[PDB]
């Protein structure tokens, strides 16, 4: 087909997100879960505050990443079944989603011999 572009004024509606991604996005692996943790995001004046975040977790590849609702600065996922895990934290507000932090790299379960003695 074809495409074009010109531009046309417009108006605004509803508040807007901070756009600031959650930092200190740390993770962990214990027992049989993934303890995720990341700082909080506070929107400036007018900006919409963060009421929650979206934990975007997907395999080293995956087709469509999934979203997990979390009304906190932490989260808990399931152990990675082979292939690295690309986790992305997104700060959502009353307006909608926000920005996605830095994809997390979680390597599968090591490959060592259990019961050593």
């Amino acid at each position: 087909g074809s495409s074009g572009s010109s531009g046309t004024v417009n108006v605004t509606t509803k508040k807007t997100p901070p756009s600031q991604p959650p930092g200190n996005v740390v993770w962990n692996a214990t027992d049989t879960k993934v303890l995720l943790n990341w700082e909080q995001v506070k929107a400036m004046e007018n900006e919409s505050e963060v009421t929650g975040y979206k934990v975007f977790y997907r395999t080293s590849s995956q087709n469509n990443v999934q979203v997990l609702n979390t009304n906190k600065t932490s989260a808990e996922l399931v152990l990675p079944i082979k292939e690295d895990y690309i986790i992305e934290v997104k700060a959502t507000t009353d307006g909608g989603d926000g920005t996605s932090s830095e994809q997390i790299r979680i390597p599968r379960i090591t490959s060592s011999g259990p019961s050593s003695g």
